[PDB]
């Protein structure tokens, strides 16, 4: 029988979700199991556990970002340059692989959306404007990102049936970590500037492959093994709750101990 | 050298022209039924289907879709009593700001429901969403009972001489024909009464909704058959939009034809 709102609230509170927290969510709707009222109730139950003083954020990105066009034949590239729509934060759909829940949150009342297309974050709650403000186009997981601000205000990461490899915050750890090798990429993206479509080039660390011989799954598993975070069931899903500051510190040290400065 | 297929997704500019070639004009009010898969790959995804159609209509025009409510708990009377009790306490009400569109109504209905400047009608099961000049008029004052009847966006679409566009969607899915069913003097139409949670003064209240059955026809017909007959006698225009077969119908003429079609076959000549 479908999970109720009240039971989801109870489960979130038992895991350690508290009023006033700033929380980034990664989720699998299927892992939670049938919810009475659908995935909207997952979000509402989580927001009720956080209260209006808390904040809920998710990585939306842009499902249709044309960041692959530079490698197309010039005839095809020219059509994209002329006809592909720009990133419009009011309509750009969330990456489907980021969970339908991210698209649900993107379209929630009072949502705020950060301006970086590829790294776009959506948030609802007391610190939603703070977290999403001034998200620079370059190095979108770095110093000017909602992930940096989540660490800075000592927020949390909730894994709700999502694989540990999907923790976007670990790209911020990659940015911070002093490492022997990094891949830097430049890619095209159409944006709105003065209400007009303009193509820009974005520079970032590669986030499609690791910079060295590691995976996020490995880092997060090691974090849990040494006592990091709390674990529990929410609906049918295995859930993990991590402090963003402690996890980032751990992950930076993990990367630097294996790939960092020997001097 | 042999001929090569570039395989370019459909562009906004080509979709706009394909809609215009069907006969979509500036200022029209248009209800859309669609299959995203039938259109094929579009450069920018389904948002571009909607924007291209809105651009053909211009801001003077209006685009509407049937959204409904994916999570409507209208089936609770068939559940064991103790499970019905849980639904009555814990199922959320229809909140028009967040209630998700029926998935079988196309993801495009959910995309339009979340579009800037959208207006949404208040009937949960029959909820319609619209963007454009007459979106407020079309969606206003949608009565809870008989949601496809005289107090509905479909009645208003007919009254403003609007249109229906089938974009790779089966002809059986023309929601307007439920308005024809409502209007038609038929021998017998099945009435349903079902519970639904709504918001009243900001609080959840469960109400009883009365409507004609829209899950099954009232006699031995299908909407596909009515529409096929309409096309066969010259009704509408047709053309390709992307990879999809498209049909464009005038709502007033289609409704007239469908009412007469139903009354000619399933009317009642007895004088009570
Ligand atoms: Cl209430
Ligand atoms: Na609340
Ligand atoms: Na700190
Ligand atoms: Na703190």
């Amino acid at each position: 029988i479908p999970h109720t709102h009240a039971h989801l609230v109870d489960a979130f509170q038992a895991l350690g979700i508290r009023a006033g927290q700033a929380l980034m969510l990664h989720a699998s709707v299927k892992a939670v199991g049938a919810v009475m009222g659908g995935p909207n109730v997952i979000l509402q139950a989580l927001m009720d556990a956080l209260t209006p003083d808390g904040t809920l954020m998710m990585y939306a990105g842009w499902q249709d970002i044309p960041d692959f066009i530079d490698s197309l034949p010039d005839a095809l590239k020219a059509v994209y340059l002329e006809q592909h729509p720009p990133f419009d934060p009011a309509t750009a759909r969330a990456v489907r692989e980021n969970s339908v829940l991210a698209e649900f949150l993107r379209t929630w009342p009072c949502v705020h959306r950060s301006a970086n297309p590829e790294a776009s974050m959506v948030a609802v709650g007391r610190q939603a404007a703070l977290l999403t403000a001034n998200h620079a186009l370059d190095y979108g997981y770095g110093v000017e990102s909602p992930l940096a601000k989540l660490v800075a205000i000592e927020g949390y990461v909730l894994m709700l049936g999502a694989p540990l490899d999907t923790i976007t915050l670990l790209h911020h750890a990659e940015y911070l970590a002093k490492m022997r090798h990094k891949n830097v990429v430049r890619y095209p993206c159409p944006i709105l500037r003065d209400g007009r479509k303009v193509w820009v080039t974005v520079e970032d660390y590669d986030t499609g492959d690791p910079h060295d011989d590691y995976s996020f799954e490995q880092i997060a598993r090691d974090y849990v093994a040494q006592g990091g975070g709390t674990r529990g069931k929410v609906g049918d899903a295995d859930a993990y709750l991590f402090a963003a500051q402690d996890l980032t510190r751990f992950a930076v040290q993990w990367l630097e101990s294996r790939f960092g400065d020997s001097a």
